[PDB]
């Protein structure tokens, strides 16, 4: 689908089984989920942001269904504000910026 | 033109006179450029994003140029590690994501 800018690009998403809203931002390098149970092994990583840095757990390989389409990669997960897709899921699904 | 993801999306940004390097940020409300001795009245803020809230003075109207693009609006001026277009510029040329 093509999405306009004029509000934010809130999405729902599919991932470990459960519906969620998340915001299509390419200004993010990887994606990060609030804190949540996803079933696999995680390692401990920190990401930073405009603030500084955070601590996430890192879960690799996990599905995600962003508007009916596939990606599988990975996902941190931890205390931020809101949910964000990042490069590394929208590349996936071929996202590309346009004007 | 159509912008692909595997890379951060950088363009090239003209603002007071000046010639910079910034990202096309889709999860960015506003556009923060770094720190510049912008003339004009400034009204403060404070805008939170991953590891936290940074303060930053709020400029209006402010003609940017994006890729040979005019736009004009609200500037924040603060500490942020890169430039960010916001939705609030990307609204003005025409900028939409396409999957
Ligand atoms: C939705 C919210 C959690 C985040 C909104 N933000 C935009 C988001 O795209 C920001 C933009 C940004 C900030 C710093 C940076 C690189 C990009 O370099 C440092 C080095 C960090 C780069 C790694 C990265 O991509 N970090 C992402 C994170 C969400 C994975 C990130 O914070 N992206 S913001 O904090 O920069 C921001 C907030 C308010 C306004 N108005 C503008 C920008």
């Amino acid at each position: 689908p093509q999405i306009t800018l004029w509000k934010r690009p809130l999405v729902t998403i599919r991932i470990g089984g459960q519906l969620k809203e998340a915001l299509l931002d390419t200004g993010a390098d990887d994606t990060v989920i609030e804190e949540m149970n996803l079933p696999g092994k995680w390692k401990p990583k920190m990401i930073g942001g405009i603030g500084g840095f955070i601590k996430v757990r890192q879960y690799d390989q996990i599905p995600v269904e962003i508007a009916g389409h596939k990606a599988i990669g990975t996902v941190l997960v931890g205390p931020t504000p809101v949910n964000i897709i990042g490069r590394n899921l929208l590349t996936q699904i071929g996202a590309t910026l346009n004007f």
